[PDB]
């Protein structure tokens, strides 16, 4: 009689015991300050609804990031400026700055903290087992904060993930995927990117939680100790699960469907296989063994796991062996 429900084992009530304000974003009002503020100094990305500039705030000469967000769908922008506002300050969570208009074009505009950001491939080269373990744990805080403030961020990435090197500043950003989570409800699986995207996505499991969030930052752990970008190389989301069940082997899919009753989509049925259930080591080489070690492999294999509840939490990875260093 459809899909077994499963909630939260953390922070499973934070936004119930809290007023509708606070996760109500269709009726959170926003306010939009005059970009003149604002003078543009070069672009910096382009992403499918949003355009990303640098620049200087003429009235106090403070360098920003401005975000002039495509208006392709509103709410979705509510849901963004009320979960920044609700997570500014926080550890490691990107600034909300300010929340502008041109005054001509009208085009809604994020302006955020200016981070001096290291190139990602540049980066994944000079780090050491102990920068791995640094910014890991700088990425939990963000998470256990998240988490905390009822929230998840469903798309978590290395491209999300802006740091400042010099200054060992990390931010997590882009939280225009994040959703306010409340025991029992329904979320759209048409989020994250392919390579993080967890089991429970692709298998349209819609009772998902904060612990999406650690599945991706397993993915993301695994990629940087064995130095191979993505780890679960899909070239589609039926495809990608192919990828994921040619590690962790297809009997534990199979038992993860049946213990929450899922029913396995018709496009799985001629490229999903018989796979067995791979040895962690086995990825080691002589290019990543300076970033591996039993601590990092023990921790890998406690949040990559089909099942939802049995990763580890952002508070329970925090007090992982792998992190005593830091
Ligand atoms: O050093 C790292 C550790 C974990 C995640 C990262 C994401 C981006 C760039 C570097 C990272």
């Amino acid at each position: 009689s459809g899909p077994v429900p499963s909630r939260a084992r953390v922070y499973t009530d934070v936004n119930t015991h809290r007023p509708s304000e606070y996760w109500d974003y269709e009726s959170h009002v926003v306010e939009w300050g005059n970009q003149d503020d604002y003078q543009l100094v070069r672009k910096l990305g382009r992403g499918k609804y949003s355009e990303v500039f640098e620049a200087i705030n003429i009235t106090n000469n403070e360098k920003v990031v401005v975000k002039i967000l495509k208006p392709v769908k509103k709410k979705k922008i509510k849901r963004e400026i009320k979960i920044l506002e609700n997570l500014r300050g926080g550890p490691n969570i990107i600034t909300l700055a300010d929340i502008v208009k041109d005054p001509v074009s009208r085009t809604p505009a994020l302006v955020f903290e200016h981070v001096n950001n290291t190139d990602f491939k540049q980066l994944y080269q000079t780090l050491t087992d102990y920068d791995i373990r640094f910014y890991m744990y700088e990425i939990l805080k963000a998470l256990d904060y998240c988490h905390s403030m009822g929230i998840m961020h469903r798309d978590v990435k290395p491209h999300n993930v802006m740091i400042d090197h010099e200054h060992r500043k990390l931010r997590l950003i882009d939280w225009g995927l994040a959703e306010f989570y409340h025991p029992g409800q329904e979320y759209n699986v048409r989020v994250a990117s392919r390579y993080f995207k967890g089991p429970e996505l692709l298998v349209d499991y819609q009772m998902y939680d904060y612990s999406l969030d650690m599945w991706s930052l397993g993915c993301m752990l695994a990629s940087m100790i064995f130095r191979k970008e993505p780890f679960f190389h899909g070239h589609d989301n039926y495809d990608q699960l192919v990828r994921i069940a040619k590690v962790l082997g297809t009997e534990d899919l199979y038992d993860y469907i049946d213990k929450y009753n899922i029913e396995l989509d018709p496009r799985f049925n001629d490229i999903l296989g018989r796979h067995s259930r791979k040895r962690w080591e086995r990825f080691v080489h002589s290019e990543n063994q300076h970033l591996v070690s039993p601590e990092a492999l023990d921790f890998l294999d406690k949040l990559l796991r089909y099942d939802h509840q049995s990763r580890l939490t952002a508070r329970e990875a925090m007090e992982h062996p792998y992190f005593y260093t830091v």
